[PDB]
């Protein structure tokens, strides 16, 4: 059978853009292939569409003994306006199933809002063939940090990840291809918005 992802629960990035984070259960039925962010205006034609940006589901197979988690962004959207964002899985025998709407969103303008904390990102501990691990500091107006990430040899679109709780101070981001070098950027985040990344590290995986 098909277990459907969770609702995405949002948090706003800016006067343009939001960020979604979902899980999947853990469960014993087909594998999900990719995921379909879309979403839809409230007060215009239940009509959904869909953002350019197949998720993998990757690996591992879980981050949590609840199942596993995930994060993207939506760009794009109009300021002082309210949404509504769901998740699309594509199975292994290619069936789709969408999780329950998220509750509704209103894209608020940035200003009069209260400065996010920035995190100071210290130091990458290439910690394996496969790993590394962020390590940050504060100079719970927070929920949690999202940390981007790609290798540093390819502009473009950061990987996200959600690491919940203010008081977390490092994360290990695996999968990551070895002898491989990446970019990493840290930022806060609340309800209500995001705070202004860290400085832009650099790290690399270790070889054999």
């Amino acid at each position: 059978s098909t277990y459907p992802p969770t609702p995405p629960n949002v948090t706003r990035l800016s006067d343009e853009s939001v960020m979604l984070r979902w899980m999947v259960p853990r469960n014993d039925g087909l594998p999900i292939v990719i995921f379909k962010v879309q979403y839809r205006m409230v007060g215009k034609r239940k009509n959904w569409q869909t953002t350019n940006d197949n998720i993998p589901y990757g690996k591992p197979k879980w981050n949590s003994e609840l199942g596993k988690s995930f994060t993207a962004s939506v760009t794009d959207l109009k300021p002082q306006h309210t949404y509504r964002f769901r998740i699309l899985a594509v199975y292994s025998n290619n069936d789709n199933k969408e999780s329950n709407t998220s509750a509704k969103f209103y894209l608020q303008p940035g200003a009069a809002l209260d400065p996010m904390p920035v995190p100071e990102l210290l130091e990458i501990e290439e910690y394996s063939e496969t790993a590394v691990v962020l390590h940050w500091s504060l100079a719970h107006l927070i929920t949690g940090y999202y940390a981007y990430y790609r290798p540093s040899s390819s502009a473009g679109e950061y990987f996200k990840a959600t690491i919940e709780g203010a008081h977390a101070r490092s994360f290990k981001i695996a999968p990551l291809e070895t002898a491989t070098m990446y970019e990493f950027k840290l930022q806060s985040f609340s309800a209500a918005s995001a705070s202004e990344f860290s400085a832009l590290k650099q790290g690399r995986t270790q070889r054999p």
